[PDB]
């Protein structure tokens, strides 16, 4: 028999019980990736946190030529260090202030968009597709408002993502075509005088500010492309698979409908058990570092399995159960940890909270319209998503 291969399953509605047996017997284990490279798979909360909290496990260095690779680069190699380049241009504070849910009228725009999408579904009649006709259009509309771009440009940018976020063994020619086209669009936004709000509106005025005169134009447009794609694919995928977990639990669904003030705690447990990230977080060791029973050598690839940490019984007792009263509710790794902690976590939380709350009010009796096995799980992709999520209510 051959070396164990990752990823285990494209399914995002159950964790394979091989994860628990691996975490107990071998919390750091040698695996093979889709490119044929070997990597260290880390599946325990203690070791995942160690790897994420140690910058000698470098994300930037995963882009080096000849390194062992989890998948093929779908971006220019310098875009792998996206947040490092943003921080070096002095734009980190401005970017993060622009993508908070605390902007005036942002939460109200979400609820109106969520209610409008659910009303169209109700009017068309069951069955409805909650991913393509709810969760994804909501994520797309939210990021258009956050970036400051017209809502009508959302759909054409969204359809690049099924290729842009592939997990491929080989480079993808269409990924570069979509990237170049989406960069040109974002560069025109920076030259568009009608774009004065959101992230692109702020970046536009900073581009003309003397303190940013020697920041490259490619970087301003890269921020727009990279934050739209990362945000749309992460919020849309998380909300899609969180709705499945809710629907599968009619008692939890009724409780959140009856007492909607528990929705923030519900979303935190849905984040912890979430399987949206299809691969471990890749890091390349830049030194010899002891991890558990393994001396990781310089130049080797490390994969941080988030569901291994988030389903760890040593840190979350009874990990498969949704418990709205845990003592450590936000200590999960759904947003990462350390240097590269997700910069849009607050906006991702409010997107799911508002989407769920609107769904429970409009379709309180929402349930699957097909047996759970009939869902089609997207393969070789950086997220686990069903192609369609058909429901009745
Ligand atoms: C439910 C929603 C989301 C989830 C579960 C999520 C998850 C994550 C995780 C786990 C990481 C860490 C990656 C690593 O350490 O290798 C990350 C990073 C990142 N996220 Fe999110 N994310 C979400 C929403 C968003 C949103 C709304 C945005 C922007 C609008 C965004 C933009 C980014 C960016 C740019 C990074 C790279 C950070 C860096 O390299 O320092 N994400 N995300
Ligand atoms: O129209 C589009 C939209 C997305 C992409 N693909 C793509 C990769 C990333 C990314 C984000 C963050 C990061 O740290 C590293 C890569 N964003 N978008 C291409 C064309």
């Amino acid at each position: 028999t051959v070396l164990l291969e990752v990823p285990f399953s494209a399914r995002g509605d159950r964790i394979p019980d091989a994860v628990a047996e691996l975490r107990t017997r071998e919390p750091i284990r040698k695996v093979r990736t889709i490119t044929g490279a070997e990597a260290w798979l880390v599946s325990s909360y203690a070791l995942c946190t160690q790897v994420l909290e140690d910058r000698r496990f470098s994300m930037k260095e995963t882009a080096a030529a000849g390194a062992p690779r989890l998948n093929a680069l779908t971006v220019p190699p310098e875009v792998v260090n996206n947040m490092g380049n943003i921080a070096d241009a002095g734009l980190r504070k401005a970017v993060m202030k622009a993508i908070t849910p605390k902007a005036p009228g942002l939460e109200q725009f979400l609820r109106d968009t969520a209610n409008s999408l659910l009303d169209n579904l109700i009017t068309e009649g069951a069955p409805a597709d909650l991913r393509n006709d709810f969760a994804d259009p909501l994520a797309t509309a939210l990021h258009c408002k956050v970036l400051g771009i017209p809502q009508e440009d959302g759909p054409k940018l969204f359809r690049s993502l099924s290729i842009a976020f592939m997990s491929s063994a080989d480079p993808i020619p269409a990924a570069k075509i979509n990237w170049d086209r989406d960069i040109e669009y974002m560069a025109g936004i920076l030259e568009n005088p009608n774009i004065t709000t959101g992230l692109m509106g702020e970046l536009s005025r900073l581009r003309k500010d003397p303190a940013y005169s020697h920041v490259s134009d490619e970087l301003f447009a890269t921020i727009g492309v990279t934050f739209f794609g990362a945000g749309v694919i992460s919020t849309g995928s998380f909300l899609t698979t969180a709705l499945i977990s809710l629907i599968q639990r009619p008692q939890l669904r009724n409780l959140l409908h009856e007492k909607p003030e528990l929705i923030p705690a519900g979303v935190e447990e849905l984040l912890r058990i979430n399987l949206s990230f299809a691969d471990g977080l890749p890091r390349l060791a830049t030194a010899d570092i002891q991890v558990g029973d393994v001396l990781v050598r310089k130049g080797e690839l490390v994969l941080v399995l988030l569901e291994g940490a988030n389903f760890d019984p040593e840190h979350f007792p009874n990990p498969g159960s949704i418990e709205l009263d845990r003592p450590n509710p936000t200590s999960h790794l759904a947003f990462g940890r350390g240097q590269h902690f997700c910069p849009g976590s607050a906006l991702g939380r409010r997107h799911a909270q508002i989407g769920i709350e609107a769904l429970l009010k409009k379709m309180p009796g929402v349930d699957l319209a097909v047996p759970i096995d009939q869902l089609v799980w997207r393969t070789r992709f950086q997220r686990r998503i069903p192609e369609r999520l058909p429901v009745l209510w």
